[PDB]
């Protein structure tokens, strides 16, 4: 009967589906982590300098 | 999953942001040095001079 066959394809369709979802959190947790240390090494870059008061000579 | 794209363009924003900082603090410092010379310069230029007492002949 169709029941058997109904049954196998549906575990397979699961695990598919669990494997397309993984993808997705695992790309977009390496992301998070790029565009957070960009983020904090620009504010570093701008805010930072030195600067020259005075220059004496002998 | 528009999660992915959000954080892709957003690395490209921080990096644009960054440029345009840069230009003007590179100009502002080339201005400084040029704005400080002349103002000096033109102090010395204005009180300075030389004054003849008298004049003999033989």
């Amino acid at each position: 009967e169709t029941g058997i066959g109904t049954l196998i394809i549906f575990i397979a369709m699961v695990l598919v589906a669990a494997v397309a979802a993984t993808v997705l959190i695992n790309t977009a947790g390496s992301l998070q982590q790029r565009a957070t240390s960009t983020g904090s090494q620009t504010t570093n870059q701008v805010s930072t300098g030195l600067i020259v008061q005075s220059i004496y000579g002998m």
